[PDB]
């Protein structure tokens, strides 16, 4: 089909039960690399990319569809019925846990859980909400995405995984920003960190797993109490001990195994 021809939709594993692992901001479905091995003798897994990561056609990203996030959560609902899937795990890392959860008020139907990984719902600083940005440290990086694109890509990508800065993890988060068309990046990146997603928390009704770093340049903690105390479902937190915003990629030993106990146990 065109639509999971768009988004690489790949789908492996076999279960009675679906996951569908949705990625974040300047990575792609191989950021659930070291997460999939454990699913896929248990669980029917779907992967797929988001319109605009470096794996997809520019000719395909329309910027009136994806000036706000519900453009993403229906691409993820779109792919969803066209696989017949009706029910599934969501494991959304990053911006993924927002448009998972827009598109389960969209359609609560198809999702029995959703896991967050690295999940905000505003990263700009507002009265009593620490997000962890000021609108001027965003302007700066709007402006380093427009002056010399690989500099930024350079500097931006040890930051955003953390650890030591000449990782694997970190060389591998660094090729797939860099492969984004910067016209794209710069789109994408205002649309996503000057979101706001407070509002529908108090309405989300599919239970979910609120997971991230406890170090993590994008999310400070206090945001993963702040979606506890906020979403209307059910909910838990986890802060691992780990340090980055893809620990899933970057941290596998300390992430995964917590990731696998929030998939496989419910609240
Ligand atoms: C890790 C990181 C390091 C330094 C500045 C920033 C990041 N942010 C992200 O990645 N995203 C946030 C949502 N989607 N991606 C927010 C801007």
């Amino acid at each position: 089909g065109v639509v999971e021809e768009a988004h690489n939709v790949k789908v492996i594993g076999s279960g009675e039960a679906t996951i569908v692992l949705g990625h974040g901001f300047g990575t792609d479905q191989s950021v659930w690399k070291h997460l999939v091995p454990h699913l896929v003798d248990d669980y029917r897994v779907v992967l797929y990319d988001n319109m605009g990561a470096g794996t997809t056609n520019p000719d395909y990203f329309d910027f009136d569809r994806y000036s706000n996030l519900e453009g993403y959560s229906f691409d993820l609902i779109a792919i969803l019925e066209d696989l017949k899937i009706e029910s599934c795990i969501f494991v959304g890392h990053s911006v993924s846990a927002m448009i998972g959860v827009l598109a389960s008020l969209n359609r609560p139907d198809l999702f029995s859980k959703i896991v967050m990984i690295s999940a905000s719902p505003r990263y700009v600083n507002d009265v009593d909400y620490q997000g962890g940005f000021e609108q001027e440290d965003l302007n700066q990086l709007f402006e380093a995405i427009r002056s010399n694109y690989k500099a930024w890509c350079l500097g931006f990508a040890p930051l955003a995984v953390g650890g030591d800065m000449d990782s694997i993890a970190v060389q591998e988060f660094s090729r797939t920003l860099f492969n984004m068309r910067p016209d794209i990046a710069l789109s994408v990146g205002q649309t996503i960190f000057q979101s706001d997603m407070r509002q529908i928390l108090p309405f989300v009704t599919v239970p979910c797993h609120i997971l991230q770093s406890v170090k993590d340049l994008a999310v400070p903690v206090v945001v993963s109490e702040y979606l506890h105390a906020n979403l209307g479902c059910e909910s838990v937190v986890e802060v691992i001990p780990s340090d980055g915003h893809l620990p899933q990629l970057s941290s596998p030993d300390s992430v995964i195994p917590v990731i696998l106990r929030h998939i496989r146990n419910d609240i």
